[PDB]
């Protein structure tokens, strides 16, 4: 089988199709179009129509090449111009009518980590590394080992927004350069020390910018291309006996290259002079290839997201006894209501619901008082190895409202899932919850069944159940209450 | 001389107490039925009534207090203005009869209070569980030798309670079965941990439990220890009557008659879900806890500061660069302090440096929006000895210590003004940006401060930034941040 990952960057949108031959995975097609949907990014981080114009155009000739995937065959990630942008999801709902699988938006740091991963799945060598990335609109920089990251940082750096804001009108000058220069190395200093101390064997740089700087360095006699600052000064130099964008007649330059290359160098010099780096060399590996190998991970049932649950767990000292007992009666429900609505229950939400339940208490010792708000800031705002932006905060969504009154109207609005798919995940959480509120003093109904009609629930427990559990109906009365203000939601408690 | 002032549902209540040879002594009590918590309507909002009869009773409260010093007068809000939608209007009106501001503070908080009060007053010895029944809230303690182990508050009181299962003051078995039950529903998440953590004695403080134990004692019982059998023969001889107002029970004032049934219904539910066996009326509850925690803060006591501490080893904060952004930002405040001494209470002072230690609390949610996520945990956490009032502007602090600073997102304090904190929080941002380079700063070797009014200038050393060129990058983007703001002025210079 084949399958596809697609990069939305900021200068082009990228796909990368490969197969698993062999238990070995194999690189068989790359194509690029060129978008520039960063430059359609304005000051107040709205994406112009031509900018969205041009990403849905490519996105309408990508749909026709990819005929025939099926969409777990694909992969569609949205990074920096896609973070920045206050109108992404109206970009999204537009990019559903032109292709037929979603677009996930993924975090810096995550991005990142998959950066490092491309790097590690293409290189033999082992031991501790620097990654460095400078792209468009980000710049991300990773120490890792052994497929294992260790420090994850993003910086808002990139060619394009520097080009605009130190090279105005493509103005090339020792002073526009060295402002650059210096703003880069600005934005590390607060993890230059921790990154500096915890080393690195070799330092590894992908995409654009460092690609150019090792094309120009070979063009400029430098066989192996590999970066060092002494080399870098010799680029600097060269690049200021020019002086705008359009007349940067570079060896080793394309004519797109020479449009954000003065800017990127700066960046790059800037990453050089706050981590002292000796020699950068170029990685074959970069995002597509980290998302082709999470992708092959997924097939064989290798998610990173459930350490990542774990790890929270342990980090905020959760009662994992507690997290057990509600998730077994969230989860009881749940495969009844899935019995009865089988093609609104898919598995991917089913996961959320579960690590949900898990880390529902995760923001404890915040306060007790509150909990469901604490333990849903917690969750929205963690940095998750694994997730992507929506899974993220529909987790931390379902945690935000498994107490207290439900507002409908102040839901989030995803492009990735839909109320009709998520609504019942917030009613089986909270009856979950509500049932396991006396803790290891809960009495766990011998029988349980669970009659949906739309969202109209009867809950029927064993004949004279409540006769000696009183608390718990007056806890259920008090959710009727709540159902009573959500428009379509009703709650009937029987026995049997 | 020094006094502890409780606004309460039924009174408002001043105790003023004296130490002599290394001994607490009260010197007086004065009580004022207020009904505060009648006037809260069915929307949160206090009654005109009631706040004026409570601004009225602050006059007469101040008459008795001119010329003590703020620190010796120290005024709690509990669970009605917790709870006021229209709290900020009393408090802001309150300052014009009483020259001392009130603090509202947290159930816990009360909780806790309550706990060191008792521990302060009481011969009985061992661990103890602690119970207050109040018009508002209930405050459930365990604890021992003045350290709080567990600590909750629930919204059920008497007041409430008449209202919810007791309409109109009707007495009825059923009524009065439903009350005790919902008192048992609000345990529920905590009656498990509770009974586990266990105790030595069990005490309860406050108006409900004493009036069970006068009407227990008026009723010819041999000893003032309540009991699951003893509060069964209240229940019985309440429920022969069929309103509040028929209640003719011995030792029941007509001031408890209004609220009696419901606050027992909750003791009962207590005892049910807790399975006491004995319970001892205690004397000394919140406000002989606020009075020791005054005297011990006069001794230089002050609990916020094992607040802080703890909370700095919970989540694991750099102390090296919590220390170098203290050291850095007191060095300027020293200086800001001498240039307008009576900007610089000592109050707000310990809030700016503990913003200093903590601001980097957040670090375990995120590095990116940092001071976000520290504001939050600051902003929500329960912390010992902190009013309500001090934890916002603490977390304040810490929430505009980086970025934008949009003075239109401010929240409105009662006990400081914008004259007064706004300088500590240019004080802090140039605290934390010096110290941008972590371990990697350079230590400016003399750094002057010179304010006019919000126009502040920082000279350092001679040709400095050469060497330091990033350090004046992060002050060109500050001073870029206070054109911003009205009023804000930076300006850098070298001599």
């Amino acid at each position: 089988q084949e399958f596809a990952a697609v990069d939305l960057g900021s200068n082009s949108f990228h796909m990368v199709i490969a197969r698993v031959v062999d238990g070995a995975m194999q690189i068989i097609g790359r194509l690029k179009q060129r978008v520039h949907l960063a430059d359609g990014l304005g000051p107040d981080n709205m994406l112009s129509e031509e900018a969205m114009t041009r990403g849905l155009n490519c996105l309408s000739l990508f749909a026709e090449r990819l005929q025939g995937f099926s969409p777990a065959s694909v992969c569609i990630v949205g990074t920096h111009t896609l973070r920045q942008a206050l109108n992404a999801t109206d970009f999204l709902k537009r990019a559903e009518k032109v292709i037929p699988y979603p677009i996930e938006i993924i975090s810096g740091n995550e991005e990142a980590r998959l950066i490092f991963m491309g790097v590690e799945h293409t290189q033999p060598e082992k031991g501790r590394k620097l990654v460095i990335d400078i792209g468009g609109g980000s710049t991300e920089l990773v120490i890792g080992e052994n497929f294992e990251p260790i420090l994850v940082e993003s910086r808002r750096m990139g060619c394009v927004s520097f080009a605009q804001l130190y090279f105005p009108g493509g103005v090339i000058n020792k002073e526009n350069f060295q402002r650059a220069r210096m703003a880069a190395a600005q934005k590390l200093e607060t993890l230059t020390w921790q990154f500096r101390i915890q080393g690195w064997n070799v330092a590894m740089g992908a995409s654009g910018t460092i690609k150019a700087a090792h094309e120009v360095l070979m063009e400029m006699g430098e066989k192996d291309g590999i970066i060092t600052p002494e080399r870098l000064e010799k680029l600097v130099k060269e690049v200021l006996r020019h002086r705008n964008f359009a007349s940067l007649s570079l060896p080793g330059l394309s004519e797109e290259r020479k449009t954000v290359f003065v800017p990127g160098l700066a960046i790059l010099c800037g990453v050089f002079d706050a981590l002292a780096i000796r020699e950068l060399r170029l990685s074959d590996g970069a995002l597509r290839e980290g998302v082709l190998y999470e992708m092959e991970g997924r097939f064989r049932h290798q998610d990173v997201r459930s350490r990542t649950a774990s790890s929270l767990a342990n980090q905020y000292h959760i009662d994992s006894e507690q997290a057990r007992r509600v998730l077994d009666t969230t989860m009881q429900m749940y495969e009844q209501w899935r019995e009865q609505q089988p093609k609104l229950a898919h598995p991917q939400l089913e996961a959320l619901l579960r690590w949900a339940a898990m880390l529902h208490e995760v923001g404890l010792n915040i306060n007790h008082s509150g909990l469901h708000r604490h333990s849903a800031y917690i969750l929205q705002n963690s940095d998750l190895p694994g997730f992507n932006q929506e899974q993220q905060l529909m987790m931390a969504t379902l945690v935000r409202y498994h107490r207290k009154a439900i507002k409908l109207d102040d839901l989030p609005r995803f492009t990735l899932f839909k109320k009709k798919q998520f609504l019942p995940l917030i009613q089986l959480l909270r009856l979950g919850v509500l049932l396991n509120n006396q803790r290891q003093a809960t009495t766990t109904p011998p029988t349980l069944t669970l009659i949906t009609d739309d969202s109209h629930w009867t809950l029927r427990f064993p004949h004279d159940w409540f006769s000696q559990n009183a608390l718990v109906l007056l806890d259920l009365e008090k959710e009727q209450e709540y159902w009573e203000g959500v428009a379509g939601w009703r709650l009937k408690i029987e026995e049997e």
